[PDB]
């Protein structure tokens, strides 16, 4: 039983890089001195945030085609965070090219991380309120069909297997914290 | 005032090939004639598992070495299922490798995405109870310490930056609501 000693980096070489992805890999030495090579995406600086708007007691989620598993996904509109912006700026501007709102009320619940073992991007967990009409051009290839769902029936969105992606999920059990916070339930 | 077409897939192919990540590029034509390229992780049916033990009202977390973000991250053993294998037994076999218990209450509770734009594999979560001393050999290169933490401050590991990650985060909130099911909190 001992401290936590970080593996030693003895060496990084990219061993693939494709349009978007990079991919290096590591070679490691642990404490206990066994040596390994691991693979990971290039680490990153460049955040993400996703807006989770709130409007007549409704959550306002969208439907966005994934080539990952060609299907339509149900759930909170992401986007990407531009250098120099705030979470609060860039969620303001995502709302906005999405689904055509901007938020006077914009709090930042939470920074998540997404699978550290080969990223080190991280996810900020934005709630918008009192919206107010205004569109931005996204790059969307197509149209995202918006879906109001019922605070009160919140939960009942576990059931869709369309929405049960890992960021939607954390954000729905985090939203509904806080919406217990204040009683909006 | 029409229903969801998914686009029709023009072209798939290889564009990129590490150890462990293969990267394509995939062609593609939306329900409005609007043609794109998008890139993608490789496809597979590969799915993983998530172990959630409970002891004595406590819940056992590990932690582990990530070198996406060169650091050791608080948080849910976590496993391939292999060809074969069923949910439960993949989460016995995975829990006997890394934490040395087999357990007689395995109860699988949700089965999740991660992030379907690039990704296609699910993770399974599993609820091991009633566990029982046994060890298999695993595959990592130093032993994983093991974090008994209290179900009744369960929501104070949201307070740790290393066990904030989507996949721990879901995990938590579905083992909690799990738990409410039955009130043992």
């Amino acid at each position: 039983s001992k401290s936590l000693q970080k593996p030693t980096i003895l060496n990084v070489e990219t061993v693939a890089r494709s349009r978007l992805f990079t991919v290096e890999s590591v070679d490691l030495e642990f404490s206990n001195g066994v040596r390994r090579v691991y693979e990971r995406m290039r680490p990153t600086n460049r955040e993400a945030v996703m807006i989770v708007p709130i409007v007549d007691d409704h959550l306002i989620l969208i439907r966005e085609y994934a080539v990952g598993t060609e299907s339509y996904e149900l759930g909170f509109s992401k986007g990407l965070i531009d250098p120099g912006e705030s979470v609060y700026e860039a969620a303001n501007r995502e709302l906005k090219e999405e689904v055509g709102f901007g938020a006077n009320d914009l709090t930042f619940l939470k920074k998540l991380s997404m699978a550290p073992s080969y990223f080190s991007s991280k996810m900020n967990i934005v709630v918008a309120q009192d919206l107010y009409p205004e569109s931005l051009e996204g790059d969307e290839p197509e149209p995202l069909p918006q879906v109001r769902w019922p605070l009160a029936h919140m939960m009942d969105l576990l059931e869709d297997p369309d929405f049960n992606e890992a960021r939607n999920v954390s954000a729905l059990f985090l939203v509904r914290e806080w919406l217990k916070g204040q009683g909006r339930v």
